[PDB]
């Protein structure tokens, strides 16, 4: 694979909404509620300067499927992808929704 940009700030678990629910693994699904992560829509995010700051345990409990898959949807859209062992959670300014079956 490659290069990814390792930031220091806080993540937000962001993934586009490209990366639809229902086409997930129940093992990524619990994965992603585990972690807290949520949908962005990708013109929303791009916008607002937004970039996908992910956790590198939390992205790390994904399979390597859906880690493909959110990465390529984030180059797909000109958006940045980086990541980051802060635990703390970006103060959310934007609407995002949050990943789930309900």
């Amino acid at each position: 694979a490659g290069d990814i940009e390792v930031t220091g700030d806080s993540c937000n678990n962001y993934m586009l909404t490209y990366n639809k629910v229902e086409n997930m693994t129940p093992r990524d699904l619990g994965a992603c509620i585990d972690c807290s992560a949520r949908h962005i829509n990708a013109q929303v995010a791009k916008s607002h300067n937004i970039a996908l700051i992910w956790n590198v345990k939390d992205f790390m409990s994904l399979s390597e499927q859906l880690r493909k898959q959110i990465r390529s949807a984030a180059k797909k859209n000109n958006l940045p992808f980086k990541l980051t062992c802060a635990t703390t959670r970006q103060v959310v300014n934007v609407v995002t929704t949050k990943i789930a079956l309900k």
